[PDB]
């Protein structure tokens, strides 16, 4: 809808009182938006008295109408999926009378690529986590909780359409969550949904039927979710190393696929071979991807 003549309506069971947020330190500032730290006092009604940490992801002084677009339907995205352990989740919103505010979980830890970078075995950089260092396990362990998210998310009939390692976070407890929502949609009862000519989504994740056919469907995220996991096992790699996307289009069509991570086995790596198979229905479903996932992380924490 043309945001700039909506008047965002009432939402009562979010609304959030403004009063009772102070807005601290920025954790991000993306293109299209901002997120700050803050601190949220009685957002949980269980401590009504009591402030928690939350993240608020808010428009920056040059947003677009686009931008406040993105950052309403992210909101309402959020309300509709409902809550998953794996899902940044909404915890409320300031709409009235002043800048919107969509108030989120916060993770402490930040986002994958940087958490999984910082945590890479033997450049110079301040940033690494010695302690923390990644096993195969903690590797499965994190494939694991994003298939479970996503195969949450399949089940509301939602595509998120912009998986990756950039949109998930990771909290204090190394809980992985799925989060940036600005481009997910609502598929109940359509069967695909219809893409416009050239596409908001990075095209290093986007399935071909996307890129080629216009069509995006579960399948479509179980594609993206295939790059992610190279992404999980490279350690924050980035995506066809050396190929501008310009010329990726036709290295796809060709049937080119990404190489095994040095990390991996050859059980994932067919695994994510799977994901990224060319005809949609032959790569697994999310609740396979999990079901899979399991019995492999069952037997290396054995």
């Amino acid at each position: 809808a043309g945001v700039s003549e909506y008047e965002l309506p009432e939402d009562p069971k979010w609304e959030f009182p403004r009063d009772k947020l102070t807005l601290g330190k920025p954790l991000g500032e993306g293109a299209f938006g901002q997120v700050v730290m803050a601190e949220a006092v009685g957002i949980d009604k269980d401590k009504p008295k009591e402030a928690v940490t939350v993240a608020v992801k808010m428009l920056k002084d040059d947003a677009t109408e686009k931008d406040l677009s993105d950052l309403v339907s992210e909101m309402e995205m959020m309300k509709m999926i409902g809550k998953h352990k794996n899902i940044i989740n909404l915890l409320g919103a300031c709409t009235q009378d002043g800048p919107l505010y969509v108030i989120v979980e916060y993770a402490s830890k930040g986002n994958l690529r940087e958490y999984l970078r910082a945590r890479r075995p033997p450049s110079y950089d301040i940033n690494r986590v010695p302690e923390e260092q990644m096993t195969f396990k903690d590797l499965v362990s994190c494939t694991y909780q994003l298939a479970r998210g996503m195969e949450y998310l399949a089940s509301q009939k939602c595509i998120h359409r912009d998986l990756a390692a950039r949109n998930v976070l990771v909290t204090e407890n190394n809980v992985m969550k799925i989060a940036d929502f600005g481009l997910a949609r609502d598929i109940n009862n359509i069967d695909y949904y219809k893409m416009t000519t050239n596409g908001r989504l990075p095209v290093k994740w986007m399935a071909p039927e996307a890129l080629f056919d216009r069509v995006y469907t579960h399948q479509s995220d179980v594609w993206s979710f295939g790059v992610l996991m190279w992404e999980i096992f490279t350690l924050g790699g980035s995506p066809y190393p050396g190929i501008p996307v310009e010329e990726l289009f036709k290295l796809l069509k060709e049937g080119h696929r990404m190489d095994k991570p040095a990390n991996c086995t050859n059980e994932l790596y067919m695994m994510m071979r799977d994901c990224w198979h060319a005809v949609p229905s032959q790569r697994p479903t999310f609740k396979q991807l999990v079901e899979d996932l399991d019995r492999i992380l069952t037997l290396t924490t054995n």
